[PDB]
């Protein structure tokens, strides 16, 4: 077959129920991760690829980067509870990979300042129990498929995409293939 089991992705042996039609995976300590985001545009282009109004999410890990780590877990559960991913993701990576000027939490606030989330709204954000159940969430959807490795993409709770043998010569070409392969899997 072109696309085959085992090979350009893989069947679960546990279908996740109510699972999105795609979860991906990511840590803003994540290489591959930064690059997924802001010179391959994944998600917008396996969006572009699947139907109109389908469930994309996107969830942040805690098993890089520490103690750090785990505070961006809950930075992006702000980010989700406000809906500001599209403001601060980039420079949540910029801050951790280029810059290296988060060190704390207090860092990572001053990125959502500056991205215009006001203090007091940043603040009773973190603090709030839909945060800690956005937290929740996350740690439970990675638990899930005993995820060790980032970026990942599931699709339907049912498949995970492999990108490893995809030629990475041409970056389009990358991303075709990766966007061609999720619509695929999600017509399964």
């Amino acid at each position: 077959a072109q696309y085959e089991d085992g090979k350009q992705y893989t069947t679960l042996e546990k279908p996740v129920a109510g699972a999105p039609q795609v979860l991906e995976f990511f840590s803003f300590f994540c290489p591959h991760c930064y690059q997924f985001e802001e010179v391959l545009h994944i998600s917008d282009n396996v969006k572009k690829k699947l139907p109109e109004g389908v469930k994309m999410t996107k969830y942040h890990v805690n098993f890089m980067g520490g103690d750090l780590g785990k505070d961006l877990t809950q930075a992006w559960a702000v980010a989700m509870a406000l809906g500001v991913e599209d403001k601060v993701t980039v420079p949540l990576f910029e801050g951790v990979q280029k810059t290296q000027t988060i060190r704390s939490a207090s860092d990572i606030r001053d990125v959502f300042i500056n991205a215009g989330i006001k203090g007091e709204e940043y603040d009773a954000a973190w603090n709030s129990f839909v945060v800690k159940s956005l937290v929740a969430q996350q740690e439970k959807a990675a638990a899930d498929v005993q995820l060790r490795g980032v970026p990942a993409m599931f699709v339907n709770g049912k498949y995970q995409l492999n990108p490893q043998g995809m030629d990475t010569s041409n970056m389009d070409v990358f991303v075709q293939q990766y966007a061609d392969t999720v619509k695929y899997l999600s017509e399964k």
